[PDB]
């Protein structure tokens, strides 16, 4: 009656992991989040005919991992790793991300997407070709979005969702 998908949210702090998360359970971009608060959430969805119940994990932060996320790590299926378009320093970042995935699941091949989030913003420093180039090397499916005007946001975690039937039998 409904199938579970475990996702998990990384990228760096500020770039809008809790926005988009939030603009896709509850349809409403939030402009002041607590930028600690790491938690689960699940939303129940209609994806190409199957009743999904997605199960996300939005991080935060650093310094002594949660039971809770090292938990999602180990046993997250799909992982969106996220950045924001005006903030050159997250995308440089995002090759940690892959790293610890990486190494958590001692694989190269993990359903993964790479997110280029607050699309709707003037001050953008990193172009759609260097995005381009980065998920091109590392095989997957590159998406921007806003958490504020909902763009891309259903598109990005619906791909996630098909880059894990990709990978596995659900
Ligand atoms: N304009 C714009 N602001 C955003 C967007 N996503 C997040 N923000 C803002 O960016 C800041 C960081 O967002 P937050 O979701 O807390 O980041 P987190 O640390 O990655 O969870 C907040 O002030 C949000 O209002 C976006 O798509 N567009
Ligand atoms: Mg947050």
């Amino acid at each position: 009656h409904m199938t579970e998908y475990k996702l998990v949210v990384v990228g760096a702090g500020g770039v809008g992991k809790s926005a988009l998360t939030i603009q896709l359970i509850q349809n409403h971009f939030v402009d002041e989040y607590d930028p600690t608060i790491e938690d689960s959430y699940r939303k129940q969805v209609v994806i190409d005919g199957e009743t999904c119940l997605l199960d996300i994990l939005d991080t935060a932060g650093q310094e002594e991992y949660s039971a809770m996320r090292d938990q999602y790590m180990r046993t997250g299926e799909g992982f969106l790793c996220v950045f924001a378009i005006n903030n050159t320093k997250s995308f440089e970042d995002i090759h940690h991300y892959r790293e610890q995935i990486k190494r958590v699941k001692d694989s190269e091949d993990v359903p993964m997407v790479l997110v280029g989030n607050k699309s709707d913003l003037p001050s953008r420093t990193v172009d759609t070709k260097q995005a381009q180039d980065l998920a091109r090397s590392y095989g997957i499916p590159f998406i921007e979005t806003s958490a504020k005007t909902r763009q891309g946001v259903d598109d990005a975690f619906y791909t996630l969702v098909r880059e894990i039937r990709k990978h596995k039998e659900k």
